[PDB]
């Protein structure tokens, strides 16, 4: 598919997610981050309500993914709580979020250890009734999948129950297929990408990682991202991340490698994570 | 506890590593990776030993991680035949073995390897090899070495570990109990992770969380030099969790219009993004 990143980004949309159902990503796991920072810099926190502010982003960008193509998009939420709660209340009730899962035909499922962590209170029960009821729903929606992570960190404990449980009832252990449909509620692929925000870390996206998720990491807040920079993105992950043909060293022009080995003679220091701080603010050095 | 990254690239090694003994990473995952490039490059591929090429550099590396203060190390090494002549100089070599006593440092190995190895004798002897150092080195105490072999995905490793437990306690094992389990001895979460060329990580199950800091070098690990492995450190140290943490909220109107344009300007700047020359992806 010899494709040049321009040509990608004026590709139509039809198309790119026609490509991307066959090269992927199947699976990409994108958390909402910097969303205080974008507020007070794109919004009027004098006015303004933060929360729908905040949704109405959310909706546009789980569009976005989806209508490129990808089927299933992890997204953890949550890793003063009043509010948290509020947030999490609008993902299952909001009218016009509501309308998008069924418009797109998206089916929404929460991972975490949230049923425990959640306050025993009645805003705490209510969320977490609303999340199965969600579940329940919208579970005739087949086109993409939505999970996500409140409190969905380490899964070690729950796997390990869970595991016990399942050996009870079926005389043996289930396979890694079928824990990760135990944690997620349905089966879900590695994570195939995983897109950042400044200060490089990921998170919440448990037993779905691998050396062949595709790491990112934008500099803006993650509510900036438009639909250009997902198409670099998508283009790095599908033409670059795994180029073929793949290098041969062995077979190298005598300049090309001399200048390869000059390079990294020569900056053996760069790397790429080691930033600088400005008015408290990380920023990636590169 | 106010140095700039200048100073602290100035100071002495000692100063160092009490600054990280202190403030961490006390565990460190670092992968060596692109060192078949880094050999075509370094080395005469017509008459220089891959293997020991290779280790030589290792435990350069491990012996610069340890010197700083890094308490513990975990090193993916693989996930055929050549692949086994690597692993076994990790216990029989004369210099490492000479390592491992110098540092005093205990060795572990984690995955699935003693399932997936080749189930021959070169292959049985590996398992014995890796069984026999980590008994040889259980007297050192003061740094942790873990190697990684098939240590991709533990999670069905977990789960028959977890049943079993049940079993012989009548309790599921607590995170803890599971982290020793696997590891074989309990171990803290990683602080950072040290890749190479593509943003990917691999390889520490259980021990990524969102306060593993992740690095990237541009060049095959082996290219390491003490000022890399510092600035990584500063990083890590003074510049991950710096304070005090932004307060948009009282900044002036002429610095929020800066951030603003930066990211209005620049909106699709983003890391790990890259471009591929002549085959190879760069940054
Ligand atoms: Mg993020
Ligand atoms: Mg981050
Ligand atoms: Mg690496
Ligand atoms: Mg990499």
């Amino acid at each position: 598919n010899l494709v040049s990143e321009k040509e990608f980004l004026d590709l139509p949309l039809v198309s790119v997610a026609e490509i991307v159902r066959c090269r992927g990503p199947k699976v990409s796991v994108f958390p909402f981050d910097g969303t205080r920072r974008w507020f007070h810099l794109e919004c009027n926190p004098q006015y303004d309500d933060y929360q729908q502010a905040a949704l109405r982003q959310s909706i546009r960008i789980l569009k976005m993914l989806f209508e490129h193509g990808i089927e299933t998009v992890i997204s953890p939420i949550f890793s003063y709580i009043v509010q948290a709660l509020e947030g999490m209340a609008l993902l299952a009730n909001d009218e016009e979020i509501l309308s998008f899962y069924k418009e797109h035909e998206v089916h929404v499922l929460f991972y975490g250890d949230y049923k425990k962590r959640l306050p025993s209170t009645a805003q705490g029960a209510a969320v977490v009734k609303s999340f199965d009821d969600l579940t329940i729903s919208t579970s005739s929606n087949t086109e993409h999948r939505l999970c996500f992570g409140v409190f969905g960190n380490d899964a070690a404990e729950s796997v390990a129950q869970f595991s016990i449980s399942w050996n009870e009832t079926h005389g043996k252990p289930p396979t890694r297929r079928e824990i990760i449909e135990g944690y997620y509620g349905e089966y879900v692929d590695k994570a195939d990408m995983f897109i950042g925000f400044g200060r490089f870390s990921t998170f919440d996206f448990p037993l779905l990682s691998s050396g062949k998720t595709s790491l990112y990491f934008t500099v803006a807040p993650s509510y900036y991202m438009t639909e250009t920079t997902l198409r670099r993105i998508l283009y790095d992950h599908i033409y670059l991340r795994h180029f073929r043909p793949k290098p041969d060293y062995s077979a190298m022009s005598a300049d090309q490698l001399n200048v390869l080995r000059n390079r990294y003679r020569a900056q053996p220091d760069r790397v790429f994570g080691v930033g600088c701080v400005h008015d408290g603010i990380w920023f990636a050095e590169g």
